[PDB]
């Protein structure tokens, strides 16, 4: 169970982009409402809200790694 956090923000272009920049610190612990990352789908940087833990433990694009419009992030912690 972690956040499994991706970029499905597809608006209308498909060029790769890049994870501007995370906002959760080292295995954080948020409630409803997790962090917000700041990828780049050229000039369209999307975001990544997960909805509770985001104790990041798993960061596979961790600020800077390329990604898409489907990509993933990487996974944090999680429950239920």
């Amino acid at each position: 169970s972690s956040v499994d956090i991706l970029v499905p923000d597809l608006p209308e272009s498909v060029a790769d982009a890049t994870v501007a920049t995370w906002h959760k610190k080292p295995g954080d612990a948020v409630v409803r409402d997790e962090v917000l990352v700041e990828i780049e789908t050229d000039k369209v940087v999307l975001e990544v809200p997960a909805s509770a833990d985001g104790i990041l433990d798993a960061v596979l694009e961790d600020e800077g790694t390329t990604v898409t419009s489907r990509q993933i992030l990487g996974r944090l912690r999680e429950g239920n």
